[PDB]
RNA sequence: GCUUGCUCGGUUCGCCGAGACUCCCCUACGUGCUGCUGA
DNA sequence: TCAGCAGCACGTAGGGGAGAATTGGCCA
DNA sequence: TGGCCAATTC
């Protein structure tokens, strides 16, 4: 039973007027707005809107909300469910920090009564309502249109809105397909193919891409070619595959060549297929983002046949292996040691059915091949320069008070670490290079020059073993003595300080899109090597769960693709419906 | 068996080589590794 | 062996969304 | 009659 319904955008190309005018936004908005500033009370008396004309008008009547001339039922009803759910979502999630209390503390109390301990009191449940009676926690108002059965998407006609400077195709007619033949353009036309290229052209089934496609002329380092934004705007209108959605007197225009893109990577219709058609495969609601400009689809309940798991863990993955063996008895595996060296490790086997035993048979073992390395590894340079950029606008746009306290902790140097060493007695010919974080030179000098009272020693207890030990403090434990900290209240403030201008500079998101995207580039090889190591259609994804003064510095590459690997990894469940075994 | 949009590269600048395709709102300040303490 | 608490690292966590078949008033 | 678009409804 097909189950999920993955995304597909489209563009908007002509609006009546600005989505933000329209009166289905405005009452949304106003809705919003009423129910998100009333208190409990009023929610329980502002609740029977109902699914009627005859409730929504007299809703619309006590409560006194402009309708803003919207009067549509059937696109009321998303609005007013959608609005009071907003509002009963911040309760429940206070309602599970408290039920998440209530069992700890039952479970402690039951424990204790068993062991003859009164039970404990239990902590203050929060509330998710304030003083007055308004809630705490108030939700945003939704800056989306969802389109309903009647404003459905229809193929653009010319006797609808002759106003647009586009064209329409018939909605019967096959829609057009691109170039056919591009080596046989002439030269000096768009399009053309020089010879010296010819020879080493693409065999693959590779996306077409268009002349005037902006891929083509972006603004690149190395392109020696001039943008010009008009020609190809006008070029790419000529042929566009025009939609339109009428709600009320307004309208907009949408480009459904993202719905042809996105029905022809994932296979589920080939070329030669109407608007009517290509329409169909999609549900009849899309939502509107004003602030862009975009026009979400979804595909429709059955299109994508994608049966959407969940990551299995524990004794339900053996009868999860079964139930695969029992009807196909060749299932691939591909166990995931993304920890150590390179950034993928994998180890194919091929398991069959031994009546209720497993009887695992290997295949092999490969690593993330080497021309993706180098994509990981320029992406972590730019990301590197990137932290670096936002962290020291963050540093740089602090209050000062604290702007002070930061930049004198980001003064501690090697030389600086031990001017203050050599002044506590020490002398400059330790070796400097030779410490590590368990070394005590400094204070083997300091005690053989007899200062025992600056040398402080920790009892350090000696794990399940009774007793504690006395030991030298560590030379890193000095490093930590001579550098002052930010006491964890400055900290908050860098924190709070950096996520807001890492939300807010443009470049933030487009590289975590870019990690995201190289993550499911090493999934997807990954997939398709296990394809073809084991000859199985059917998978299963068993994942398991230098220098001295370098040591001053954090690390730079430690662990940074191993969640969004694991992420990644974990959403093919969610997305591809591929088992996921996590142990 | 691929016309728009997005990401990364090559170029003789004429376009071509390689990618992702579950995404949106909203509200919080967390999730951490650990170094020590109590069973 | 897992339960809190201090200096350190980066996004984490968790609420809310993403129809369509049937039908009744409906005038020409 | 049959057509058209809101309005019920799960």
């Amino acid at each position: 039973p097909a189950n999920f319904c993955p995304p597909a955008k489209v563009n908007i190309l002509a609006q009546s007027r600005p989505l933000s005018e329209w009166p289905i936004n405005l009452v949304s908005k106003g809705v919003q707005e009423y129910v998100y500033g009333l208190t409990a009370a009023e929610r329980e008396a502002n609740g029977d809107f109902g699914t009627s004309r005859k409730s929504l008008d007299r809703w619309f009547a006590r409560t006194g909300v402009p309708t803003h001339g919207y009067t549509t039922v059937q696109g009321l009803n998303l609005i007013l469910r959608h609005t009071f759910n907003r509002y009963d979502g911040v309760i429940k999630k206070v309602e599970t920090r408290n039920e998440k209390r209530r069992s700890k503390a039952t479970r402690i109390n039951v424990s204790r009564e068993a062991d003859g301990l009164p039970p404990i009191e239990a902590e203050p449940e929060e509330t998710a309502f304030g003083p007055d009676g308004k809630l705490k926690e108030r939700p945003g108002i939704n800056p989306s249109i969802y389109c309903y059965q009647q404003v459905s998407p229809v193929p653009y006609n010319p006797a609808k809105h002759p106003a647009l400077p586009f064209s329409g195709v018939d909605p019967g007619a096959p829609l057009p397909l691109g170039t056919p033949n591009r080596l046989s353009i002439p030269k000096g036309q768009p399009g053309y193919v020089p010879e010296w290229q010819r020879p080493h052209l693409s065999t693959k089934n590779k996306r077409i891409r268009k002349w005037y496609a902006r891929a083509n002329w972006r603004r690149k380092p190395g392109r020696k070619s001039v943008l010009d934004e008009a020609k190809l705007k006008e070029a790419a209108l000529k042929e566009a595959i025009p939609i339109i959605v009428t709600i009320g007197k307004d309208w907009i225009v949408m480009d459904a060549r993202g719905l042809l893109r996105a029905v022809y990577w994932r296979g589920i219709a080939k070329p030669g297929l109407s608007l009517k058609e290509l329409l169909g495969f999609f549900s009849g609601d899309p939502v509107l983002d004003p602030k862009r400009g975009i026009a979400t689809f979804t595909f429709k309940l059955g299109a994508v046949a994608v049966h959407s798991r969940k990551p299995t863990r524990g004794k339900k993955s053996k009868e999860l292996l079964l139930s695969m063996t029992a009807e196909k008895p060749h299932v691939g595996l591909v166990a995931i040691d993304l920890g150590q060296t390179n950034p993928v490790a994998a180890e194919f086997s091929r398991v069959k059915r031994e009546g209720e035993t497993l009887q695992a048979e290997p295949l092999g073992q490969i690593v993330l091949p080497d021309d993706l390395v180098k994509d990981l590894t320029r992406y972590r340079r730019a990301w590197d320069a990137t932290e670096e950029q936002i962290k020291a606008e963050a540093i740089v746009q602090l209050p000062e008070e604290c702007r002070a306290e930061v930049v004198k902790v980001n003064q501690m140097s090697a030389e600086e670490t031990k001017h203050l060493i050599l002044d506590r007695g020490v002398s400059g010919d330790l070796p400097w290079e030779k410490m590590t974080s368990n070394t005590t030179f400094i204070s083997d000098h300091l005690l053989a020059k007899g200062v025992t009272d600056q040398v402080f020693f920790e009892k350090k207890s000696k794990g399940k073993k009774k007793g504690t030990e006395t030991v030298k403090r560590k030379d890193y434990g000095w490093v930590k003595l001579l550098r002052p900290r930010l006491s964890q209240e400055t900290r908050k403030a860098v924190n709070d300080k950096t996520w807001e201008l890492k939300r807010a500079s443009t470049e933030y998101v487009r590289l975590s899109r870019r990690k995201t995207e190289l993550a499911r580039r090493c999934v997807n090889y990954i997939v398709r090597e296990t394809k073809r190591w084991t000859q199985c259609e059917d998978i299963a994804i068993v994942i398991e769960d230098d220098g001295w003064d370098n040591f001053f510095i954090s690390k730079r590459e430690n662990r940074w693709f191993i969640q969004v690997l694991h992420k990644a990894f974990s959403d093919l469940a969610l997305h591809r419906g591929l088992p996921v075994i996590e142990a």
